[PDB]
């Protein structure tokens, strides 16, 4: 079953869709994860990877929530508003919402993040309790500010401090809260703070973020807890555009996943 829903964040509408498993009986209550698109993305995301990803899953019985940050797709708000504290925020939001579902298993709750998306997982990991696995897609780990702003004319700049919103390609615009706080909180510096499961996927051929800031991720959490896996696709680009990259991309997902005992189907017999 898959159906469109909505919540507020921050004083505004966040539409989003369920992914809910057929076989789930009246009393049974799910495993779920929620699922964060990356800068420019939206729920759906590159060649539809969201959508796959999200389909697998719930194959594989959980309850999936991809949503659009605020200023994406067709949740409320401009993108030239959007921030990570901001996304932050939204995510959080997206856990409550599966939190209060009566098929949802509160303590089963995982969260999966694409490049930004990966960044505000990471973010949200550090800090929230209820966050009980982390599946992370070329995710964004290390600082952003300087390489955005370097990207961007001097004359610009100064539009952005001078509080416009400027292009910053295709279409986009951004006002300076975005840059003032893309590092407000680096996930390296977090890290450590994430003791449940992680996973990292990340292709050695992504020309958007360097592999790099995913082997120092490793390096900094592959002891703190034994679970902790970081998968190079080699040969991938940033969002997995070769098809048997986003498939070899779901069955690490889903290997991983079952290592974790979250899904029974037998026991729900
Ligand atoms: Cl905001």
């Amino acid at each position: 079953m898959i159906k469109p829903v909505t919540f507020m964040s921050e004083g505004e509408q966040i539409i989003g869709v369920l992914h809910v498993p057929d076989d789930l009986r009246g009393d049974k209550r799910a495993p779920a994860i929620a699922m964060f698109h990356g800068f420019t993305g939206n729920k759906s995301e590159a060649h539809r990877l969201f959508v796959h990803v999200a389909r697998s899953l719930c194959n594989d019985g959980f309850v999936v929530l991809r949503f659009d940050f605020r200023g994406s797709g067709d949740s409320d708000g401009e993108f030239e508003d959007m921030t990570v504290p901001g996304e932050v925020c939204d995510a959080s939001r997206s856990i409550d919402f599966l939190s209060e579902l009566n098929f949802v298993d509160s303590e089963r709750i995982g969260v999966l993040g694409l490049s930004m998306g990966g960044r505000v997982a990471a973010i949200l990991a550090s800090k929230d309790r209820r966050i009980k696995f982390v599946i992370l897609y070329s995710a964004a780990l290390t600082p952003l500010r300087r390489k955005f702003l370097e990207g961007l004319e001097k004359e610009s700049i100064r539009r952005l401090e001078m509080g416009e919103a400027v292009h910053v390609g295709n279409g986009w615009y951004l006002k300076k809260g975005f840059f003032e706080t893309v590092d407000s909180i680096v996930p390296l510096d977090v890290l450590d703070r994430i003791r449940v499961p992680v996973l990292i996927i990340h292709g050695d051929s992504d020309s958007v973020i360097p592999l790099d800031g995913a082997l120092k991720g490793y390096e900094i959490i592959r002891d703190l807890n034994d679970k902790n896996e970081l998968y190079i696709v080699r040969g991938g680009d940033h969002v997995f555009t070769r098809r048997e990259h986003t498939i070899e991309v779901i069955e690490r997902t889903l290997d991983w996943l079952r290592s974790l005992n979250l899904v029974d189907k037998l026991a729900a017999a």
